[PDB]
């Protein structure tokens, strides 16, 4: 009882992050949930007094209730406590008062990964296979960070991947990441839609998420990556024929462009044992190995 892991929700908001929303000009619908949108937007003065930037702003709506009001704080305190990282959609501000919960986040111009592949898929040579490593070395890295600060994403997968300038991609969406401290995993108590061909099935049948379950997400997402954006499962609706054959160990193949070495860890992700996973730390000192060879 004298030590305890310091909750990063239970914190107060740090008010060096708040901004004034009449600074912002919103403009084009980026996303939008039962929470309210994300919008692109100008801040005027956000890093530099007298210079405009483009941002994200993620906006409650007006009628959101208690659950979806405080979910937006939440998300808030995890990103502050979370600090500057190169392959996040990092914080850069917050509207506190004056209307609903404003949370401002970089803006990236490419949009997200899973659209882009599919624009480029037609011209894509072996875009090339060297920006598909990129991609998947600069998202494991991404997760490594967050886990390395005991966090879980739980909705990893290309479209929440954007992508920006200098070819760097962004982990985003952190509506639903959450500090796990002292449990050592995470048991899901909403009735949300639930993105199902990116679960491990302990999450699917014991509605259990931990590192391991974000690696097993993380191997969906490179064999999106390495089929240039083809939808996972093909030909196989959610259905009870879905879960009897992931849990009987039914596995996807291996994408047209992915290399040898990056179907290995892709199988190893989706070990039915969680144990058996890679880290990303792992993933991270593989892709290495394989970009310098
Ligand atoms: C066609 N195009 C789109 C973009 C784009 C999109 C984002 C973006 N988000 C964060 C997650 N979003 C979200 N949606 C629903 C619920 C929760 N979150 C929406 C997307 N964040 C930062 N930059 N950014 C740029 C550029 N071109």
């Amino acid at each position: 009882n004298n030590y305890s892991y310091i909750d990063p929700t239970q914190l107060p908001y740090d008010h060096k992050w708040e901004f004034p929303r009449n600074r912002l000009s919103f403009g084009k619908t980026l996303g939008a949930g039962a929470f309210g949108k994300v919008v692109e937007a100008t801040a005027q003065g956000l890093i530099k007094s007298d210079a405009a930037m483009t941002v994200a702003v993620k906006m409650l709506k007006p009628s959101a209730h208690s659950t979806e009001r405080e979910a937006l704080m939440s998300e808030l305190k995890v990103l502050s406590y979370l600090g500057n990282h190169e392959n996040i959609v990092n914080l850069l501000g917050a509207c506190t008062h004056g209307g609903p919960t404003l949370v401002i986040t970089e803006y990236c111009c490419y949009g997200d990964l899973l659209n882009f592949l599919r624009r480029k898929r037609d011209e894509f040579v072996p875009l090339t296979l060297e920006h598909l490593l990129s991609f998947s070395y600069q998202v494991a890295k991404g997760m490594a960070f967050l886990a390395s600060k005991n966090c879980i994403h739980r909705d990893l997968a290309a479209r929440n991947i954007l992508l920006t300038h200098g070819n760097i991609t962004k982990i985003c969406d952190f509506g639903l990441a959450r500090d796990i401290k002292n449990d050592s995993n995470y048991v899901d108590k909403g009735n949300a839609r639930l993105p199902v061909k990116w679960m491990a099935p302990e999450s699917i049948f014991n509605s259990v998420y931990t590192f391991e379950s974000d690696v097993w997400s993380y191997g969906i997402f490179l064999w999106e990556l390495f089929s240039l954006g083809s939808s996972p499962y093909p030909g196989m609706p959610v259905d009870s024929k879905f879960y009897k054959m992931i849990k009987e160990g039914f596995r996807m193949s291996s994408p047209e462009y992915a290399p040898a070495e990056m179907y290995d860890i892709m199988k190893t992700c989706w070990d039915a044992d969680p144990d058996k996973r890679p880290t990303f730390k792992q993933i991270v000192q593989d892709i290495e190995k394989q970009i310098s060879e």
